[PDB]
């Protein structure tokens, strides 16, 4: 659950710290049909941002979106996600050495 | 001008090379890459790149002039309908050039912002 | 490179000790085409077996597969993988608490 | 043997419920399930299931009848046209039964093995 995410992210990023921050957007909808693709964006506002990535640590693919970019450069990522069951939406920023992360909750119905 | 153009082109090769390895690149119109017509000298423009091609696992953004001409380089899980936003400052009239990778295969569409 | 491996590896199957094994076979191309599907299957004989994965630690998804089964099934998998650059095939298979781990690398050409 | 069918029928909604959660299911013919036809009593039947239903990410098998229904469970990328292979003892007469999970969606195939 939890370990697993943090092995998902170790991969990514290797071994930095990682901390909560209020500097990065989740826009998705509070509940969603089973099946249904949904609208999700991810944004960031941390100057130094040369990475936002977008995990569903419940998923067979844990990481769904990798975004590299120079650092400066205010990355948004928007993309439609097959919502199955009642998950977490994990983003995580890497900006210098530090790792920065926001999580949502998108409930699903049946 | 040429020269300048001629320079550029090569260094955009050996990013692409660099980044995708030495694979054969075709132009596409399933490409979306939205930015300003025009822009103020030396100052942030939006910048919007999607794609409608099928398998398509990466979008990777260059701007062949610059330093290091890969600015930006976006990973994805295929049929995600992504699409990438950022802002990049621009010192001078340039080209954004984008290829995507799907399936074994590149795509390239480029798109000028005069400034 | 090994890091990320681990890292994948472990959130599959959590904090298990991993081995060696020829007791896992691997059959793909020695070398392949620049964009090429591959016929690749993947086997075992360990008796207690009740998974079997296939991780490409190179990949953006380095977990291409995880098979779950009872025990005594000699579990086999056969997929059709593209080739993008030389890599390796890594696949583990659980057996109790146990890990138990074979590597194949499928040149590719250009 | 009627009763008997319809326990066995009760557990494997349980199972796929269990593994699926409550999604709707539907039937089909592009699932693939090899297995011989009879079999010898209390012995090794080799079982083979493929599937053609596009981004079909899981492949489950179920043998109803059984203490516990679900005997394998296959995730995987879509589009790698994945054939999975396994080897089961069966003490007596029984149904096959896979459902492939594909998008939002449910896909079921059923194959007899008399014994
Ligand atoms: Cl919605
Ligand atoms: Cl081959």
């Amino acid at each position: 659950s939890a370990s697993k995410l943090d092995d998902a992210i170790a991969a990514k990023f290797g071994s930095l710290p990682i901390q909560e921050s209020t500097a990065i957007q989740i826009k998705a909808p509070e509940i969603a049909e089973n099946g249904a693709f949904v609208p999700v964006t991810v944004a960031t506002s941390i100057p130094g941002a040369t990475n936002i990535s977008i995990f569903t640590p419940a998923n067979f693919s844990p990481m769904v979106a990798s975004f590299d970019v120079l650092p400066r450069m205010k990355p948004e990522v928007s993309l439609r996600m097959r919502m199955a069951k009642t998950e977490n939406l994990v983003v995580v920023v890497q900006a210098g050495g530090k790792l920065y992360r926001a999580v949502r909750e998108v409930k699903v119905t049946i």
